[PDB]
């Protein structure tokens, strides 16, 4: 069920079982969190969920870091999608936020970003992708508001452990899925590949 924001567990990241999840290791993302929340855990391996924020003193505690990520493919392309829950998304607006970025690669193997999709209030997109938005292959993400949405930044950003719907147990697969987020949305439930089709970049 739904429990205390600041209750749910960081997910410890575990070594990577296959190359799918040695590579979204690999590809994890730097995020600028400029203003806002700082990124919490939305899910416990029971499938308890973050009952949010009203709507920063309360999320700000850089111990509670989380990312997550899903892996796949469309139209020719690998996709890797990192996501961020923070509590509220609230400028002054709502309980709740999810975001993400897809990192676009011309395939699994090659793993050349060709390029960089960013949720905002549909998505961003860096295609071919601006490398000084990359250090090495970590794409340098933002999180702020002007509704907090993602953007792309030269600005170095900090790292999250990172656990990833592969690796996740089935109730939390579950509560991802049926769990009523209200203004925000999970991106990479059952609407993964459409979310794909939104962050495609032509
Ligand atoms: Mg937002």
């Amino acid at each position: 069920a739904v429990i205390n924001h600041d209750a749910v567990p960081v997910w410890p990241q575990p070594e990577p079982a296959d190359a799918t999840q040695a590579l979204a290791v690999r590809f994890k993302p730097q995020l600028d969190v400029v203003n806002g929340c700082q990124p919490y855990p939305a899910v416990d391996p029971q499938g308890n969920t973050s009952g949010g924020l009203k709507p920063a003193a309360a999320c700000r505690d850089m111990s509670k870091a989380q990312v997550y990520s899903r892996s796949g493919t469309y139209n020719g392309y690998y996709a890797i999608m990192y996501s961020w829950y923070m509590p509220k998304d609230s400028p002054s607006g709502h309980r709740h936020d999810w975001e993400n970025v897809v990192v676009w690669l011309d395939n699994a193997a090659s793993a050349n970003i060709v390029a960089l999709s960013a949720s905002a209030h549909g998505y961003k997109k860096s295609f071919p992708a601006d490398k000084s938005y990359l250090d090495g292959i970590t794409a340098k993400i933002s999180y702020k508001s002007t509704d907090h949405e993602l953007g792309f930044t030269t600005s170095a950003g900090k790292q999250q452990p990172l656990i990833q719907w592969e690796q996740m147990t089935q109730a939390a697969r579950d509560a991802l899925e049926s769990t009523d987020f209200g203004n925000a949305n999970v991106p990479f439930k059952s609407n993964f590949q459409d979310k794909l089709v939104k962050a495609f970049f032509q």
